[PDB]
């Protein structure tokens, strides 16, 4: 069930599709970035078409929609990456096993592109190019994180296996989310940009 | 897509089904165990019916069956663990972030044994306060594998010049595999829980 807005892949399961500047999809993703990163230069935006990652992600979304009995489990977040990690992420998504993990040992995602645009996260390559993903994240029901978590905390210490879906720095006004499982995050767009 | 021989779960997502000695399902697991663990006695064998773990595992299996072409990608392996881990594994499966360092490390992942005797070591199937040991029988997507090494946080590339095209798992020895390490969520389905004693 590959999304409508995807383009034909000639029976292949993986493609990076450069977006056309000035068309709807490009303008949408550009505005989300320029909200907080209007001083950077965008070189290009690519749609990640990974059928395996998409399928595993959609299975987790349908499971979380059943478990939570509601369907607002998804958010659009940012993830800065060094050039050398881009091929891995395009292919295999985000891997907690691969900076400071103050809110737990998972994969980190920023509400604001400004945060992901830090050189510690979006490390400039030899040519000055920085890389940031726009990511669909199953944040689901969340609580405040803490150092050393390997999974989100229990929703009630009387059932230690019924878990929050993610953790955050701040539950009232979140600026980051940590997920602790593979296939809880779909890398949807890659932005290549410069300072 | 839940298997047709599972007990009806009443729209429930999870349950453990106690098996009857004399049924083929119980007897084949007992034979597989006793092949190398003839000194121990089985208390019970439970079929694990976890709808969500099953779906995610079956999606990974279909993807590996597509990627590899006519490989036997699945092996039935053993995993001994402490009583404290059993409720988490039953609900959530095998989390590499929680895995022990193995005495011979072929990578930082979850370890599965070919031989029940290996999983039956007190270091893995730690006796609980009542002297009960716990061992899972696990469908593992071993796929295409190579000899691992202690540094690995994922299986290594098949080809150094193509770093993202990975082996599916690693082993101690490709000639005589006795253990497999997996590095991803939903690559192992816990199918049965063996409770046993001395
Ligand atoms: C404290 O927050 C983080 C810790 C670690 C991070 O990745 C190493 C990270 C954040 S926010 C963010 N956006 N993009 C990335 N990679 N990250």
């Amino acid at each position: 069930n590959l999304p409508e807005h995807w383009t034909d892949m000639n029976h292949q399961l993986f493609c990076m599709v450069q977006l056309e500047p000035g068309q709807s999809e490009y303008n949408t993703i550009k505005d989300k970035f320029t909200r907080t990163c209007s001083s950077y230069a965008i070189e290009k935006i690519e749609r990640i078409q990974n059928a395996f990652l998409w399928q595993s992600y959609q299975v987790k979304k349908r499971q979380m929609d059943i478990k939570n009995d509601h369907k607002n489990n998804e958010r659009l977040l940012f993830h800065g990456t060094d050039a050398d990690s881009v091929p891995y992420v395009n292919q295999h998504g985000f891997n907690r096993s691969c900076n400071a993990v103050s809110y737990g040992k998972g994969t980190y995602f920023a509400v604001d592109a400004s945060y992901s645009a830090k050189d510690t996260y979006s490390k400039p390559d030899s040519n000055g190019r920085k890389h940031m993903y726009v990511v669909r994240v199953l944040t689901g029901v969340f609580t405040k994180g803490r150092a050393g978590l390997v999974t989100p905390p229990p929703k009630n210490p009387h059932n230690p296996t019924d878990l929050f879906d993610s953790v955050t720095n701040n539950t009232r006004s979140p600026k980051l989310f940590v997920v602790f499982f593979d296939n809880q995050a779909y890398p949807e767009y890659l932005i290549t940009f410069t300072a």
